[PDB]
């Protein structure tokens, strides 16, 4: 059956305005670190990447559905640019950290963590932050991206006028990736 990489997140339903903004942010960042790559899809993590035995994928998804189904949609703000790495410092990310709405993400995490525990999986990061990743690169490029680049990225974001794109984002769904499979579920 195998063990399958499993991750729970909140998709971000990117539309043209956001993608066009990223068309400016990413080349800006690439003047500092050319090898940055745009994310293909956008989401905010609610869990670590864990592994689940194949037999438990559908039960895990159904456990999530049962919990997530009662959780209402909500609004968040993600307009604070951040540079971060993975734990091993072998990948660097540019993302947008959630400010308003963080508390609602924490409530989602509390439910996901319960499902994780129900299946013996690791619960969420001990220092929770939520962020919408925009781009990544191999290696540790924090020093190149933090400082002037970050400030300039933030100023691009701060100059962006349509509040619905980053300032008042209305969540819609939670999704669970397991291997190559993606299981969606609505928020109320
Ligand atoms: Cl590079």
């Amino acid at each position: 059956m195998g063990n399958w990489a499993t991750h729970v997140y909140v998709p971000y339903e990117a539309k043209e305005e956001f993608l066009d903004l990223l068309d400016v942010l990413l080349p800006h960042a690439q003047t500092y670190v050319p090898r940055l790559v745009r994310m293909k899809v956008f989401h905010l993590s609610l869990s670590q990447s864990v592994v689940l035995r194949h037999h438990w994928i559908l039960p895990f998804v159904q456990a999530l559905k049962a919990r997530m189904t009662s959780f209402h949609r909500f609004f968040f703000t993600a307009n604070q640019v951040k540079i971060y790495t993975n734990q091993e410092k072998t990948r660097t990310f540019i993302g947008l950290e959630v400010t308003s709405g963080h508390a609602q993400f924490l409530d989602l995490v509390s439910e996901v963590d319960r499902v994780m525990e129900e299946f013996n999986l690791t619960t969420f990061y001990q220092d929770p932050s939520f962020q919408l990743s925009l781009a990544w690169c191999v290696g540790d490029a924090r020093l190149q991206l933090e400082g002037q680049c970050l400030q300039e990225l933030q100023a691009i974001v701060d100059g962006f006028e349509d509040a619905e794109v980053l300032l008042r984002v209305h969540t819609e769904q939670v999704r669970c990736k397991s291997g190559n499979k993606f299981f969606s579920m609505p928020l109320k």
